[PDB]
């Protein structure tokens, strides 16, 4: 038996009762979902920008970040639908700290019940300020505690091909983006969109902390996220291949480009050069780039498991580069529209 | 909101009470796990052969195939540890029938509670006759209904990179093998072994159908499964590359070779050609090929979702070649040792 | 804190899966409930006889008794609907052994999970042979494990006035009888019938071992059980007072007379004297004595927690007396009839 | 078959997370339980006074009652340990509104999840201000949502004889009092004290909303509550009868007298007459009357189901002036008993 311990877990209803969505928060989520929805459905020419830390490890810095990006959101609101990256669970290449929910105190105490309280509280506050949130849905149980406060979800490169994750995505209430695979493979994400578009029947855990059988309807609001592979995949020809690829699979030829991870070749400031290309293509009149993803924090760089506004997982651009980038992208959209 | 229905699910304890492991069943499981443990520890020289249908879709044909194989298990137990493939859940490239548990009646009725009863009864019978079983652990909730009757598990190509699956593997009581990824990537499986080797803390569902926090020990008994990519990866060249990679990563250099899927270029009869090559290597002295995987059924080929013992998912070799193969492999094992 | 321990409890569904009602078991229950319905609705002139041990403490002796009583049940079937007392939970005046479910091994080990398995098995066997069962519904959680195999329920003297019990009775699928209170009070039972006749909404535990809100419909098949008080209340005097009382309260004037407990002044053999009196009433034309209750076992008397077919709680008449009594009652029904 | 529907129920942990006991709330509960423990143990000779509405049906009127009673609690805290009656579940003689938790909105809507929220919030507020609470434990599942904020529990006349209730009482953290039975029977309550004094093993629902097997230790802090029967049973005559019966039973000879229900012949006003009799006894040296129970509200009487603000919708209560007066009488009488 390779189970050392079983410890009790507060059900989703405990967290949803202790921290109910406020009316303003319920409204943030609703609008961001239908805004992201029309960006996908043609209807609105703005760019979805999902940006924020690689991981949330500090609610204080999280909130300082939030107020600064909410400011920029209201400014750039006519060009950009800015959603903040509030990533609570992190996929490791082997082992490592898996995010705030799993180990809030960053010493290996795994106080997951606190992790969940802290996480839902923070997510409530940010959404209540009027700023929408985005998260990676990695774990299969935590979605119930958080999904109602999320306006967009990502399925990571390491899990796009997983049927379990494509099943989860077909019953989420928010739009979802599928990262291409670690090696560059586009085909797994394309399949994943088609798979998540269908109804599925599977086993999941209810708001009451009990397993049950779930039938989903399928999620039409899914799109690919170009995130690099063995080499970058943000460029025009790459984008072109993915567009004819997506049209051959029967799906809207529209992409979100992630400036980070393998697209910034692990070189975070390169995120701005990726930005320069994408902005040059947006400004060039490239309709299909529907959204982008960027990893920023208050201070650039990263640490390892302690500084204040700096990432403890992936390296991010800091706030002045963030502001700059966001301005570029908006100007590029402006140019694209007229 | 995108969930169309929630239906109740019998907890693991209902299935474990209606169908407890008999003393014979329990003994099969224990000895098979010990066996594969010595083989992986290197202090036994026999080959692990995980063979059987691609998917179980018919308990009658499955009980038949099991007694036919038990004959060969007993007949070859000094050169080979034969474990039957009792795969109840299947990973689709997009959509399709996901296995017997998910849809036992192969019309889309999703009678998962029956699915689970049928699945646990069949697994009990096969184990009680003295034949061990192997399954793919795809879903996160079904393990509790079945893992005590499983002597080896596989994590599939589409989920080896998934942290959720590596977490599951670190707390399973049986040895586990990690398929390399769909395109050929060896590195994800190597990472997966290292990942699954560590203790993890995560959320899972207990025998009582309730979520809880779980801590694992890490599973020492995990190995890679070479299953092909864009290119076959069974040859002696590939087996050296993979052994060396494992050495860099500080892992025992051992592999299980899967004769099927991308190694047999998806046409089943090529499994005999892979068999020839691998027997050649084993006989020639390759100490590292620790196990193999083959997809066989009573009748060969496959059919689309209906002929008694033919596969309804991947094409398999039929019985004559199966018997032949188990012997090519057994002779090849005698030859590797003196 | 005055809680020494919490230990896990198999959900109703574990017991209902391990021991499903067979088709015979199901038809016993259905037919007996329809029978007692027909008697309480006044369409059939037979007498309901609920007879059997005070408590079940030994499945062997219970099975022996069941065989003997089943025989008498088919012999006497034209005048009597004989239901066996299979009482698994017992109300103590202060402390004592609370029944087989609570402590199956009569040493204070409280192996309630075994208790429940033993109890449901035994109840299944008795019912499957074609003999109906009657139980006291004392505890609020155990009903889910047993009620589908019960053809009549009693609410005890010490709990008739309890709202919790009257709530339980309004949602039971079998007829229910309310004992008058310990002191003789008729009024509490009359109120209890009216209370249980109404819809109630309250909290209970589901087949899955989880609390939920329950709305019941109300149970029209409830009647009083005259069980004595500070003095006996079986005489025709008493039966007229109680019929009139029921008329005032707008209830059908019908009674079940219990020959035991305070009606037999706690010494068992007096049950035959009460039997004589009540047979004399029935024969003389008393249409209202709808049923009776008697405490019998194989061997007469009782012991203290060991002899075989002897009660370990209240003293009972033994099998010889039982056969005689049952013959007396049948003849009296035959006289009443003409 | 006879069940028309099943609806979901928030587990105890949802309520305990949304409304945790504050540090003040926790302190109130602790000291009140310790206090009643020492009265019941004979180390303090103050009188326990459990007083308040028959039923809580209005959190606004209930909070006001609580600030007034809290005021009186601090001025009389030298002779009386005053605990407020916060009764959320009510036993009906046949059918009727079963209390705030069961039907908070008093139209039969049965919004029990709201009922529980409302009930735990109110109980938290009252305790956090520093006023202890008392409830009847009628239902077997609701205890998990409320017992940590309760400083004393009662088991009603209609359930004292029920084993299920005596099992619950043996594992409650607060002292418990057992009403004698509707008809006057003392013996059922005496048995219930002895029964609740022993360890029990039974099935109950955990903080997580799941059934489990529970072993309790037995509750030493239980006492009888004289509440009348076919006749009143408050007189020193009756108190003498009941005192030797508890001794014959092996129990400390101590009683709580309830001035209401069958002791006040169901007309509320009579509670003052009972008060006079019992004060007379206490002053005269009757060391066995350990506590009392009274039903009061802001406004006297009761009313049938807009409502008249602080008035009972179940049993008739004395109103606030009579309450203040009564509490003063009792405190003076406690003074006459120690010399
Ligand atoms: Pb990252
Ligand atoms: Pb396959
Ligand atoms: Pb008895
Ligand atoms: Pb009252």
């Amino acid at each position: 038996l390779r189970i050392k311990e079983i410890k009790e877990l507060l059900p989703p209803v405990a967290l949803l009762e202790k921290f109910p969505a406020t009316e303003n928060a319920a409204n943030t989520v609703a609008h961001a979902r239908k805004a992201i929805h029309k960006i996908l459905k043609g209807n609105d020419d703005r760019l979805l920008v999902v940006i924020g830390p690689c991981s949330i490890h500090d609610p204080v810095a999280a909130k300082e970040y939030a107020t600064r990006l909410l400011a920029l959101r209201e400014e750039l609101k006519d060009e950009l639908e800015i959603v903040m990256r509030v990533y609570f669970e992190k996929p490791r290449t082997t082992v490592g700290w898996k995010g705030l929910i799993n180990d809030p105190h960053m010493d290996n105490s795994f106080q997951i019940n606190d992790g969940l309280r802290i996480a839902r509280k923070l997510l409530l506050d940010i959404n209540d300020s009027g700023l929408p949130a985005a998260g990676e849905f990695l774990d299969m149980i935590t979605p119930q505690y958080l999904a109602d406060l999320m306006s967009w979800g990502a399925i990571g490169a390491r899990t796009t091909e997983s049927q379990v994750h494509r099943e989860l995505a077909s019953g989420l209430s928010c739009p979802v983006g599928f990262k291409n695979g670690t090696d560059g493979t586009i085909k797994v994400a394309i399949d994943a969109i088609n798979a998540a578009g269908a109804p599925h029947c599977f086993l999941s855990v209810t708001k009451w902390g009990h397993s049950a059988i779930v039938n989903t309807s399928g999620n039409g609001d899914c799109h690919i996220i170009l995130r690099g592979g063995k080499e970058p995949n943000y460029s025009a020809k790459h984008v072109a291949e993915v567009k004819e690829g997506l049209n051959k699979a029967g799906l809207p030829a529209q992409v979100m480009i992630d400036f980070s991870h393998a697209n910034s070749s692990k070189q975070f400031k390169k995120q701005m050069d990726v930005c320069a290309d994408v902005c040059q293509q947006i400004a060039g009149g490239e309709k299909a780039i529907i959204g982008v993803m960027v990893e920023s924090h208050l201070v650039e760089g990263n640490q390892s498991l302690l500084a204040y506004g700096k990432s403890i997982t992936d390296a991010c651009i800091g706030w002045e580069d963030t502001d700059a980038l966001l301005r570029q992208l908006a100007n590029a959209v402006k140019a694209r529209r007229g």
